[PDB]
């Protein structure tokens, strides 16, 4: 699984190889690889460690993999939730917001921004 | 790869194992097995091979991995969006409604419920 780490920190972005499978948090692969996110805590509310993780690989909006024309169909029935035609709308590549230290990594590959600040 | 068919035309349940690939569809799997879901077109618009999916495998909520305490952190800085939320915090399996003609076939597990009536 390939992991890119971007942050205004960091003038580079940093590419990782990080073996899929062994036990493995995003925020520990970051720390392997000299990534600072920010860790204050072991209980998992601080928020610290907050990033915006893009997901290269994979389905583009995860769990809906419904066709555009399928979804009108399902439409001209009412059959499609209002929620799920506005997900799937979306044009941009959409973002999630995770918690690194949260985060176990599989071997999909990711973008993974933050900030930087402890915040 | 298992899929339990589910209708008031049928007094019982089918249970059929459907061997998985990404070139087989649940309507071809039912016809296959003899369930009669209605099938009425060739393009896919119709709209005639509705279908109810349950996930009985995998992830709940399709492509949201946050565990409860994961949601709150993120939704008490305003970085877990509303209708995110939502989905996650439903009490019942959701349901998902699909083309069955539309609908690819994978080893996960569902059960498929249909109205019987062609439409
Ligand atoms: S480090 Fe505190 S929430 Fe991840
Ligand atoms: S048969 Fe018309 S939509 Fe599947």
């Amino acid at each position: 699984a390939t992991i890119y780490f971007s942050s205004p920190l960091m003038p580079h972005n940093k590419k990782v190889q990080a073996v899929a499978g062994k036990r493995s948090t995003l925020l520990g692969v970051a720390q392997e690889n000299g990534v600072k996110i920010p860790f204050e805590c072991q209980d998992g509310n601080c928020g610290s460690c907050l990033v915006k993780i893009t997901h290269l690989d994979g389905e583009r909006i995860k769990g809906m993999l419904l066709t555009d024309k399928e979804r009108n169909v399902l439409k001209s029935v009412g059959k499609l939730p209002k929620s799920e035609e506005e997900r799937a709308a979306v044009r941009d590549l959409p973002p999630t917001y995770r918690l690194a230290c949260q985060t176990i990594v599989t071997d999909e590959d990711l973008l993974v921004e933050f900030t930087g600040e402890p915040g």
